[PDB]
């Protein structure tokens, strides 16, 4: 039983403490869940289950995926649950939502991701009591999403490990980030992000403001200031504040159904899910995650690396993104033709489905047959999925 | 060709701030992952992916399921991820792990759950800054796991809604709790929990915990009726007729039936069907009602075909309502007690009662089983197990 | 046996989270102590003891008055201690420092106050441990300085008690506040605050910023905003954000010595301490605090109410200041001739010595013989001190 | 003008997280204020001012000394204020309260101290906001009372400096602590603490518990276990957990009035205040504080070191207490005859008046003519007072 993606949508990737500074993740997800159903003509009462990945749900209440579904009109008879595979959470939900229909336990699935790093609180265990001495108020964003629990250093330090073994110079990493910014400004001005972005109305006390543009994109990004930034994680390192992904808020999802179910409704699906794969690697080089994951996904689909017509590779770091391209050897001209996470933004829970939206809508805009989306997961993991157009 | 559970294990359900007061959830899961692999002869290097549900991972670091796997010997080549469907997380992970092998994306899966409510921290958003006035330190246990986000009241209040429409008196609810307590002490003294419980070494000297500490030995009824109501001053649910706050973990080994025959393993049970259905968030306790009816429908079984049933006892009112609704024989429901006496680790109760379900079916020679739980927010999960 | 004030100084009263947002209280006191000694030619090695009042020292370390003395050059041979009588702390230290020389236990005393509400932290008791339930992180500024411990409501509510029985309308209180606002900036534009204010150097990473003007003073203070403000503490109250004192940071002190000691050093003192008094009242009507305190101070000095040439009355609230003026019957034209704490600012621990600086430097500028400074203290108390010219 | 102490009282010195774990400081002070007034026959309506020292008032509300007076029956007509001179606060209030009557501004003064380290909260500045990164919740007890703000280390580290320069071996400090322990248990069993200790009723929902015994005193303290304790502040140091004072809660005060007023009331006073002194030293060697302070106190009174019949010297640390004994040369058999703070306990805000209660009641118990109480103050200071019997 095949399984096609009938429609997809996503919110604009906001900056850290920016447009979505006080917007909970489920409010951004409910807007997406309401958007994918309109773009396919499917009603909310037909959704069997909503599957939204999220890495930082602290303070959001019971089951944030349930709140995003109930507010979006999904009836109480349906179910909802969350997931945490770090940066591959948004894309794995599409794979998990695909398995719900593959086994015959569901027919219509809204799968994607959501994240709100601006709403990430500070936590500390105080049940036993602090009899004497100062204690730490732990930032859940840095701890539960940006700090490797096995070695203790930041996700930028494991990128320094990728910056050493592959021998990627500072100037080469700066040229990859600035190129990603220019590819983002060109696609945004040409309206290539309008199809994927659904407007979100940020209700405020001083008036509602509709946000529909990726705020992280720097207009007129130069290179003389890219080399003037100090390294953030190592005094003698290469990763800085510009060549790495930032902290962002946003959401993204898609509508999942069988191919025979879409043909009955007369729906033209965005793409066909042919295969998927997830492989783990050394936690010191988590950025190499997409390397075995993409090779396993293509092997399951029966495709050669040269068979791909379009590729979306999440740009968590400049060193990590260059290393994956230099190993797989795929044509960089078809990789992130509209930019990547360095310019658009990196919502951990939503980046998996965010770049999948960019992957789907760009394939039909250009008429591409075969695609491949993949991301690197912290702790030494990687996820990948292949999409073929209808 | 199906999908069987080769082995299963769980830690002793500790009390809130008790034996596992300072033990992280992934430390309890690694012991379970090491136990399910030991009881089936499967090595850690053969696990493709571990799927462990957890509701309160705040402060535990990146992917607690990944930490529990690396310490248990699972190699870095395997993958790991967490999931949150509240109370049905432990049982849904088995269903999710079942789907990994059904589509052919994996061969060996360690699926279960874990929870550590004692390690649940207090949180507060402080990025924007508090210029003036005091602010609230939010308990992640109460907020993210025990408070309905749609109506605002506690999960004990949703039991009052079930206590009214079915008209279940406090004395009947008190008789259900005391009966569950007495049925728990019988199994603990008789060593019927020893097979499922794997000892955990809590590192002034190491203390090995291997017995469910929440079980009250000699629970009476004169004190059950003297307790004040906990969630409503004119309510019926108290501290004895409702589930408590507990820490623990539980998991199982998932593999194909044709894969078990190659290893010469005698599996605990075969996963025949599963289902998850949502209900009115005002009556979340009714969750197992449509979930159990759909699970039997997919497998093709009548309610009377079941030989053993494990129904999580989140509250006395919700557990009594499901029994009066499904009409199954109560003598085969929670034969060794329930969550009122053993304990209710939210993320692990789904796989906890599955361990009690699996080990009791083979101990007695039962053919067909059914485990189910009630999920907050108006949801319910259920799974059916057939013996080999 | 007399005791004269040889010199005095104070820093510019900064706004809440304004210029002194990150300046500790002892840094503001050290600048004053270095200023109190330099303007009189007295060296630091001659100071017997420094007495600085402070209400919110949480998080500043052991004895902030000791830190303010060591940084100002006072040698280790001297002693230091803090004091807390709420709002009358700055003026009480001068009375306490006067008693050190009166009994013969000291010769040179640097007495004053300091406050830094911007650095006031949030606190919560967590030694016993919070096993279950949410708990509150209490602001030390509101709790230990702005909340009456006997009845629980804010200091704005106890001003409402003066606003009800005394029957002071909002429009009359707004006319009293606007008059105080206009009188404060006039002294700033005419440079009437330059002599008493010592410049403070706010050390910054992007360059040092010298602060020498009271920023809390509203430039061009009109009445169009005074009548449009909603009540702050009670939906049916009269005190708002304009007619009440604000939250401020600052410090102030003075040099205390015997009259025969100033003549030996050839110092012309600012004023002679003639008497002082502190009397308690009903905590519900703390604004009446200065009423019995001033009557006892004049009685100890032997002066009638009509003998006063200049009066400084701290403006904690518009309602409390109006009630004191009509009961004592003194001429309002000599009361707060250069404005008050509503416009200049109200550092609780320092306002006692702040208005004393305005009292001291203005008496000879105008040729006043006798003065009287007073403040209202929360919890039903009042402080007063009388000053005679040399 | 003389000034006698008509009566005095104190609560039992509780252990850290012990009997007074959740008892606020003002509740402990109110019991003392009500006891000192009853033991002298003076009514509450005659109290002119209450002077209570406290070092950690964070979280207790506006003026904890005012709360302890209002609950103890002191009428609103009286005033109250706090002070912070660290460990010498309790004894300095008696000296400051003495100066109130010496200058003629008061007649009856209730002076003393109080402390409740168990109720000391954790604080953190959060007005500016924590955009990213973890932050510290600072323990006010360790920071504002147990950490020198000039060098950063604990008060045990400056005791290590006293343990080095004077060349005090570990065995000598251990022999001093065990001797103080034995002298404390003997006085408690012989009922020598019953007169000074007033019972405190800890009201609780599960029943009231009357506390009337110093809980910190270890019954049967040997030296074989004193040498088995690890050093607390330096891995190669001498100060441990047994030879140093602990963390404690409690209160203490006294009644101050003129000598001619006590004869009219038929009151037999405990002693006559002849002199007092406070001198500062190097904060690195605060333990030498009592050395010049006690020599200056005797110098003002006109007494030789050999004229003293009884001496109370606060035992904050074994090294500092031995150093004072080795310099002054007084007979150690008359110094802390009933033990010290090493065994009884060290409430910072109350230890100044705590040892004064032990000093006063012991002079009449044995018939001693002249006494002397002194303490070492953090930050390089020391306080001392001389007591003559009537
Ligand atoms: C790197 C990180 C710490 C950035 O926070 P930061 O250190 O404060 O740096 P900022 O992004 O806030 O910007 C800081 C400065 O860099 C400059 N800058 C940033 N990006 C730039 C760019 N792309 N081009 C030019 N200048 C840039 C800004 O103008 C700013 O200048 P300023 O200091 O005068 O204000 C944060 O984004 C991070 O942790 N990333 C980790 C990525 C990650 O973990 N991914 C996980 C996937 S596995
Ligand atoms: C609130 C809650 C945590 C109980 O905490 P609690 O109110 O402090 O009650 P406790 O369990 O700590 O025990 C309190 C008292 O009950 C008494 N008690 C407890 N269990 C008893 C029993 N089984 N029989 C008789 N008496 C009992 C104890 O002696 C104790 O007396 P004490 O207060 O004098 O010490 C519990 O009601 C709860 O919320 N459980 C979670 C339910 C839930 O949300 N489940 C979700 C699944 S959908
Ligand atoms: C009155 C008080 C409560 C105000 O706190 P606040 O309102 O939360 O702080 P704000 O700055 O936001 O209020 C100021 C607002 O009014 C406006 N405003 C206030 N006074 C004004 C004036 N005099 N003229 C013109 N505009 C004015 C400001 O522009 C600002 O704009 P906003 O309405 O959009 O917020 C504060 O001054 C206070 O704490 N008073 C009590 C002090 C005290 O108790 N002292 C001890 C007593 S002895
Ligand atoms: C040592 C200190 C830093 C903290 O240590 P601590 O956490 O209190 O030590 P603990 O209470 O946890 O227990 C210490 C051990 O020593 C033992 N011990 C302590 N004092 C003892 C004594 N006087 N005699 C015999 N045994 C003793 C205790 O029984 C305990 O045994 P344990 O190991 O089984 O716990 C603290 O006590 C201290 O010295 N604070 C300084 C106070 C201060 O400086 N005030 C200002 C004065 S200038």
């Amino acid at each position: 039983p095949s399984i096609v993606i009938a429609s997809a949508a996503r919110t604009a990737v906001g900056s850290f403490n920016g447009a979505f500074a006080n917007t909970p993740a489920h409010e951004l997800g409910a807007t997406v869940i309401s958007a994918v159903l309109e773009r396919a003509g499917v009603a909310a009462g037909e959704v069997n289950e909503v599957i939204l990945g999220q890495v930082l749900p602290a303070g959001e209440g019971q089951n944030p995926a349930r709140q995003a579904a109930m507010k979006a009109g999904v009836p109480q008879e349906a179910t909802a649950w969350g997931m945490n595979q770090l940066c591959g959470s948004g894309l794995r939900a599409v794979a998990l939502g695909m398995q719900q229909i593959a086994t015959g336990d569901a027919s219509i699935i809204v799968a994607g991701g959501m994240e709100s790093m601006s709403m990430a609180p500070h936590c500390a265990h105080l049940r036993g009591g602090v009899k004497m001495g100062d204690f730490k108020m732990i930032d859940t964003m840095i701890k539960d999403g940006l700090t490797d629990a096995f070695y203790g250093y930041h996700m930028g330090t494991t990128a320094e490990n990728v910056a050493k073994q592959w021998q990627l110079s500072r100037d080469e990493q700066d040229a990859f980030a600035v190129a990603s910014q220019n590819k983002a400004e060109a696609a945004q001005k040409d309206g290539r992000f309008k199809d994927e972005i659904v407007p979100f109305i940020v209700k405020g006390r001083k008036g509602d403001i509709t946000v529909d543009a990726d705020e992280e994109i720097r207009h007129g990004a130069t290179l003389d200031s890219m080399a003037k930034l100090r390294p953030a994680f190592d005094k003698e390192g290469t990763v800085t504040a510009g060549n790495a992904s930032g902290l962002n808020d946003g959401a993204a999802a898609a509508l999942l159904m069988s191919e025979a179910e879409a043909s009955r409704r007369g729906i033209q699906p965005l793409g066909r899910i042919v295969s998927w794969a997830t492989v783990g690697v050394d936690p010191k080089v988590m950025g190499t995650g997409p390397i075995p994951a993409s090779r396993k996904a293509l092997e399951r689909a029966g495709w050669k690396i040269g068979d791909l017509d379009l590729v979306e590779a999440n740009e968590a770091f400049a060193a990590q993104a260059c290393a994956v391209n230099k190993d797989l050897g795929w044509d960089p001209s078809i990789v992130n033709v509209n930019g990547g996470a360095i310019a658009i933004g990196h919502p951990i829970g939503a980046s998996g489905a965010r770049i999948l939206n960019t992957l789907l809508f760009e394939m039909k805009r250009r008429g591409a047959r075969k695609g491949l989306a993949t991301l690197c997961i912290g702790g030494g993991m990687g996820v990948a999925m292949c999409i073929e157009s209808l």
